[PDB]
């Protein structure tokens, strides 16, 4: 459905853009995580293993890849309270096909009806 | 500095109805968020030097909603909270996603005023 937080990065991860209902659920301002990679802003602070994971995503969508995951992050009141999320990153290219901007994005799933997957049989 | 490296930048629907805009570029026309969302780009103060430059924006807007990358030099009131005319180097960019649907546009663009002036000077023969 339309995101709920949505972040413009550049083709390294770096953050440009934010709305403001994510910087208020992570507890950030732009001014304090613009031109620096995403996966160090506080919404990927849970652990190392978060961080990581989010740096992962960022590389993987770099190289041309649609990202789409169930993630948890510090996303609710100001950063305290961690909220899964379903999170994408779409590569942006330009018209040669060169990537040149990330489009990150997420909705809470928390209180989302809950969802079974298609698993293969074999 | 570092930042430099972008200006004015916004993010539409698929048919170019506004979701996002940067502060530089609300700030700029002197317009907020909350006067364009959900509402066709064209609208947006920035393209109201005159009928001409709202139809000429419409057309750009539809030929990104087409899958069409756009990129041409555009006058805007950009500057002084709406009160001055700036030209801008501007782009917009269809976006698509994994099943290769056009879901966003974005919107970009430079001041390149103080380069047209430049430009002109130049260019005296």
């Amino acid at each position: 459905a339309l995101y709920e937080f949505v972040g413009l990065l550049d083709a390294h991860g770096n953050v440009l853009e934010v709305n403001q209902v994510a910087l208020e659920g992570g507890g950030i301002t732009l001014e304090e995580i613009r031109g620096k990679p995403f996966w160090k802003a506080r919404w990927w602070q849970i652990s190392k293993k978060t961080e990581a994971t989010q740096k992962r995503l960022v590389e993987t969508a770099s190289s041309g890849e649609f990202v789409r995951c169930d993630v948890e992050i510090l996303g609710k009141s100001g950063g305290r309270e961690v909220i899964a999320v379903d999170f994408s990153l779409l590569p942006i290219c330009n018209e040669e096909g060169s990537i040149v901007y990330l489009l990150a994005e997420g909705r809470n799933i928390t209180d989302k009806k809950k969802a079974e997957a298609m698993l293969a049989l074999k």
